[PDB]
This record gives structure tokens, C-alpha cells and sequence, in this order.
């Protein structure tokens, strides 16, 4: 009787707060397979789940590394209800630093997890829904895959390429009554933000020292608009909920209208002049 | 004395009709690196040098596997003049089908070459562009990574993730006195159009009957659409060497406006409801 909810990356962050969000929903309405890449790191998970005292029953964790289709598949199989009505792309990982100073492997995992991986997920569970005629996908989106942010090049990169992925994808599925939906966070209070760059020392090695002052001052910037702009994971999962209820999803929710008006400025100069003029004034 | 260029992907298209453009230049400004993955396949570069007469010592031919560090290592220490005064990032895969019908290695394979293939080409010559503070790099950019297309979400998912990391870069770049250009192309007349989609047979194999249909339906729009819109590549490359003899280059160069009002309405709508409708609608 229940909306069957399969969420990536739960051990942490906004994965974790709407996999407990939903689960433990006044009105039961929701069953859970909360996934996560290892399951050594899901004591948090159940912390949150007992301090919003989920109903047993309500969340089952499964191991789920989207990097492998073969685990996608596994995870899949472990579904007892036979259909999922709510797929949640939300695994994903960061990267940070001067793009010459960031390791080849680590290039190709941001974009392998953040891309490849959505991918397989959507391979996995799209067709049934496709044959079902039913089911919605919501991505985890970012401002950064809306606009290129100096020291993110990589991790903009892997978020302009879900915008892509997704919008393609919303074009075909329309008449299908499939709904597919990105939920467009900007920056969120969760853990992040010092684990995905590298030590001063390892990064001074691997640039030259221009580039490495100009990484400090984006940096301390950075600092200053999460210390200013920063939504805790429960208003960003509210979003989610917002998109899942909503009996006709558009393609994109905004977790803030703040970065709109930035937004329309790339928007209209189309040869991109103002917009990297305007962020570079900004940034620096 | 020469404006040294090395160019990736120039076995055919755009990147062969550039290369021997430089070449033949009227002019002799430019000493050409032309770079391809297959030296079998270099032939077609060797008949329009031909053609256009290019004099002897204008082109050399180097083998460069975009996906392989080390080959893009040993093509850079092979350019003996020690610099790189235009890096022209060409090189490019295409894929088209329904989502369900890719393999997951050509999913892989699109993001290394596209993608990662031009994070190893910036990784390998910005630094030294940075340290002598001039430079230009030009990106071959598409339309489709500013809109996204039913059947082409992996192809559009790597042309999206090139305007993000160009335009992260850019950001950064502008007081290094390095520019960095997206050369973004409608449909030019080349080869491309059958080589990346499976054969009928296959495709039916691997989707249901309705996707089938409109991946038919699509095709025979995609196909207008190219009678009616697409440039040869003599056009195209002339808006590269625009973007390289610019004083002040912008971040985008458009090679025809026609698709622009299409951009506009993706762009004043961030919903994307007005886009995903007016799209389904023109190519359904
Ligand atoms: N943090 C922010 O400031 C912020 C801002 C805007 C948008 N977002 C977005 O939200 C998403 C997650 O960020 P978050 O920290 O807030 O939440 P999150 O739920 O913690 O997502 C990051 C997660 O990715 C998972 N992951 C890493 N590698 C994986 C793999 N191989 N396979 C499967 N899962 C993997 C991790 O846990 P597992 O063990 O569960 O897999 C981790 O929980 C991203 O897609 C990001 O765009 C975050
Ligand atoms: N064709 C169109 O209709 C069209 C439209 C809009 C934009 N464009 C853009 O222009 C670019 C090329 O398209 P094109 O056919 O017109 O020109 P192109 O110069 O032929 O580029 C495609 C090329 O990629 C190269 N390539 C493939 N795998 C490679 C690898 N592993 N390493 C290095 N190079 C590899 C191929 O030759 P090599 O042997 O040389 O490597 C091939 O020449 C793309 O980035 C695309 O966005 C094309
Ligand atoms: C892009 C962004 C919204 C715009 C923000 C902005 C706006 C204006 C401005 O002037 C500066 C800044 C800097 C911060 C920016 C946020 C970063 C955040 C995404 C994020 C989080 C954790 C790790 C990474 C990574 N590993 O790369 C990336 C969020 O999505
Ligand atoms: C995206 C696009 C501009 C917009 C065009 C359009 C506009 C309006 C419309 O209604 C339909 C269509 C269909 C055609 C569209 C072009 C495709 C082309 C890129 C390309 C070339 C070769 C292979 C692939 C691949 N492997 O995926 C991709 C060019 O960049």
C-alpha cells in the first residue's frame, strides 16, 4: 500500500536527513531503502533515525557503491515490494582545487559517481517505470551545475553534465508519465566542505604560487557566503517532499531563489562576458 | 616566429578542416601540430593538405590518445618550439540511443574522451601558459551542451560538463592574461550522423516498443533539422580562427545565432517546464 523509496548516498548530509525525514512521516505513508556506499557508515543513520524514532519497518539500509552495476543491480534485486515509486539520485562527491593540482584518478571518480553512476541508476530503474507508465526520479542538483565557480571546475563539470543528462531525458519521458525532477541546492550544512582538497603543502607542490593565492581567496570567499547563505538538510529535504507531492513536477526546484538574479545575468549574455567579469569581481 | 598550434581530434570534420585552414593560411603565420588517436586514419589529412596546398614544414602529424596521460605527455614534449600558443581541444565521441540501450562502456567512454580527455590537455599545457602569461585555448562546444536533446543524454551530458569547466576555468584565468574560448556548433555537415547509433535490431533488443518509436520519430526530425541547419566546416573553422585572432576574446563564440531564441526560453524559465513542452512538441 505504501510509496516504495529508494534514496543513493545516505550515510551523510541531505541522503541521510530525507531518508529519516520520510521514514519516520507522521502519516507512515513511505517505505525506505536507505543506500550507502559502506556500511560502516551507517551508525549515523540509525543515531538520526532513533532521535526522529522511526517506526520499525519504516527504513531498511542496503549497500549500494554506484560505481558498480553489478551492486546497482544487487540493490535492485533486494527490493521485496517489486516496483520503486521514488528513485533519489543523490550519491555524490566533491573535488576542489587548481584543476593542474587535482589527480587524474580522482577526476575520473568525481565524474564516474556523480555522472556514470546516475546514469546506471536511471539504466537500472527507469524501465520498469517506463512499463508501469509510473514512478518519479528526483537528482540531487547544485547552483554549480547551473554556473562554473573558479576551483570547482571539476565538480561544476559533473553538475552541468546531470543538467544535461536530466533535461535530456525530461523531453522523452514527458508523455510517459514518468516524472523526473532536479532539486537545485545551493550551499547546504552538512560536512563537505575541508574533506575534498588537498593539504596547503600538497597543493603548493602542484600549482604555481599565483594560483595558490587567488585558491586562498576563493576559499576564505566561500567561507564567507556558506557563513551567510547555508540551509541546514532539513529545508533542503522539504524541497524533495515539495517535488514528490506535487501532482505535475517541473523539471527543476529551487532550494533558494539567491542565486537567481546570478543566474539571469549568465542568462543573457549568451557569450558569457558579463557573467565570468561579474564572478570573477565577486570571487576576488 | 611562428604562432604555434596544437590541434586534438583531426582525422576528420571540423578538426581536419581547421588544421589545414591554419596551414594554407595565405599568410604562413602558424606552425600546425595536428593530432589524431589512429594514425591509420590520417590519410584525408594528408589528400585536403593536398588540396589546399599546404607548404611543406605548415603540418605535422602526431599521434594523441586523449585518453592516455602519457600519450598527451609525449605529444607535448614532441612540439619543438617548447610552447603552445593555441591549444585547440577538438577531439570527440558521440552517442546516441535510448539511455537503457547504451552500453555502459561507450557511457564511460563519451565522458573519458570528452571530458576527462580535455581536463588531461588543460592539466598538460595551462601551467606553462600560466608561467608565461599568454596563451589561448579554443573548446569545440555544441549546442547540445547548452540544451538538452531526447536520445542524445550522455552525448549532451558531456558537452554540458565541458561549458562547466570552461567556464569555471575562465573565471579564473582572466587576469593570467590566458583565454580560454568555446567555439559552440549547430549541426555541421561531417560524417557523425550513423557511426554512433546501434543497429535497429540491437536498439529493440535493448528498450521497449513506444522508446523504439520515438527514437524513429526523432531521427527523422534530427534529420530535417540537419538539411535545413547544418554548415560545412569550412564555415566552422573560420569562427575558431575569429576567436583566435580576437584582441579580447569572450568565453563563447556561437558558429550561427539560430538556435539562440530556443536558449532564451530554456534560460527565462529556470523551472524548465517551457523548455521540456516546447521541445517535446517540436521534435515529437
Ligand atoms: N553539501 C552541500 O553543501 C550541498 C550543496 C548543494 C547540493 N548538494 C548535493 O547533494 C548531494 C549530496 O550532498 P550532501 O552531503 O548534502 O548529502 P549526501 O546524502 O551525503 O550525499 C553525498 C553522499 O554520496 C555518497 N557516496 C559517495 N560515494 C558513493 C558511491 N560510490 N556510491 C554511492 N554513494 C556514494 C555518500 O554516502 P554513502 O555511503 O551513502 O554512499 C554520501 O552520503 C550531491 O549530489 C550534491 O550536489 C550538497
Ligand atoms: N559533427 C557535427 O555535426 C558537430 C556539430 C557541432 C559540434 N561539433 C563538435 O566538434 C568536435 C568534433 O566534431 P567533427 O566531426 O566536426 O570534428 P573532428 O575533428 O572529427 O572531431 C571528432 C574527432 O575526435 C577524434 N577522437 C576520437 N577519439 C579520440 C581520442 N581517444 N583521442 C583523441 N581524439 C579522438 C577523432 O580523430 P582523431 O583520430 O584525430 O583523434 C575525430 O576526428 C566535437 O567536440 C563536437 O562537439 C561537431
Ligand atoms: C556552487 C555552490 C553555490 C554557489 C556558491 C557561491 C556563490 C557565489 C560566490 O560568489 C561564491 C560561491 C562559492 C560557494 C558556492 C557553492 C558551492 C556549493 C557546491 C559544493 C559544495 C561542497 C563541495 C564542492 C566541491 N567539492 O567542489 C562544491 C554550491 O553548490
Ligand atoms: C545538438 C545539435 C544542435 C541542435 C539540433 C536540434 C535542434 C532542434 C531540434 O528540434 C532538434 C535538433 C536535433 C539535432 C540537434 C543537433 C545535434 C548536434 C550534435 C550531435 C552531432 C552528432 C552526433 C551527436 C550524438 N552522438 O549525440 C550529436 C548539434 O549539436
Amino acid at each position: 500500500a505504501r510509496t516504495v523509496v529508494l534514496i543513493t548516498g545516505c550515510s551523510s548530509g541531505i541522503g541521510l536527513h530525507l531518508a529519516v525525514r520520510l521514514a519516520s512521516d507522521p502519516s507512515q505513508s513511505f517505505k525506505v531503502y536507505a543506500t550507502l556506499r559502506d556500511l560502516k557508515t551507517q551508525g549515523r543513520l540509525w543515531e538520526a533515525a532513533r532521535a526522529l524514532a522511526c517506526p520499525p519497518g519504516s527504513l531498511e539500509t542496503l549497500q549500494l557503491d554506484v560505481r558498480d552495476s553489478k551492486s546497482v543491480a544487487a540493490a535492485r534485486e533486494r527490493v521485496t515490494e517489486g516496483r520503486v515509486d521514488v528513485l533519489v539520485c543523490n550519491a555524490g562527491l566533491g573535488l576542489l582545487g587548481p584543476l593542474e593540482a587535482l589527480g587524474e584518478d580522482a577526476v575520473a571518480s568525481v565524474l564516474d559517481v556523480n555522472v556514470v553512476g546516475t546514469v546506471r541508476m536511471l539504466q537500472a530503474f527507469l524501465p520498469d517505470m517506463k512499463r508501469r507508465g509510473s514512478g518519479r526520479v528526483l537528482v540531487t542538483g547544485s547552483v554549480g551545475g547551473l554556473m562554473g565557480l573558479p576551483f570547482n571546475d571539476v565538480y561544476c563539470a559533473s553538475k552541468f553534465a546531470l543538467e544535461g543528462l536530466c533535461e535530456s531525458l525530461a523531453v522523452l519521458l514527458l508523455p510517459f508519465g514518468v516524472h523526473l525532477s532536479l532539486i537545485e541546492c545551493g550551499p547546504v550544512h552538512t560536512a563537505f566542505m575541508e574533506k575534498v582538497l588537498g593539504s596547503p603543502e600538497e597543493v603548493l607542490d602542484r600549482t604555481d604560487i599565483h594560483t595558490f593565492h587567488r585558491f586562498y581567496q576563493y576559499l576564505a570567499h566561500s567561507k564567507q557566503v556558506f557563513r551567510e547563505a547555508a540551509q541546514n538538510p532539513e529545508e533542503v529535504a522539504e524541497v524533495f517532499l515539495t517535488a514528490l507531492r506535487a501532482p505535475k513536477p517541473t523539471l527543476r526546484y529551487f532550494t533558494t531563489e539567491r542565486f537567481l538574479p546570478l543566474l539571469r545575468m549568465r542568462l543573457d549574455d549568451p557569450s558569457g562576458s558579463n557573467y565570468v567579469t561579474a564572478m570573477h569581481r565577486e570571487v576576488f
